[PDB]
């Protein structure tokens, strides 16, 4: 599945975790105000 | 955490639950919206 911010949940910064690897995690709905008026 | 309408659930009016206190719930998406309308 995409990597999202429904399917994730967030705590704390990336300077904690030992394996934390950068990645892009796609936004659902701020993505889209983009195309209702961008 | 913060109360919000991802971590709770609604189910009924503010009378039959025994001890229910008054607070704030912060929806996310409305207050983006008011942000992105002005
Ligand atoms: C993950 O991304 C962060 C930045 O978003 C990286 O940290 C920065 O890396 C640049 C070089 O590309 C430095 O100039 C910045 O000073 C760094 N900032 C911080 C706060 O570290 C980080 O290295 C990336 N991690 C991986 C594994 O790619
Ligand atoms: C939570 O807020 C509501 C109002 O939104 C309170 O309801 C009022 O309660 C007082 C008595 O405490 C009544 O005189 C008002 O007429 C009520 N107004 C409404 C619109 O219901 C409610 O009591 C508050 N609860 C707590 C625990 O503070």
């Amino acid at each position: 599945q995409i990597i999202t911010t429904d399917n994730t949940f967030v705590s704390g910064n990336c300077d904690v975790v030992i394996g934390i690897v950068n990645n892009t995690v796609y936004d659902p709905l701020q993505l889209e105000l983009d195309s209702f008026k961008e």
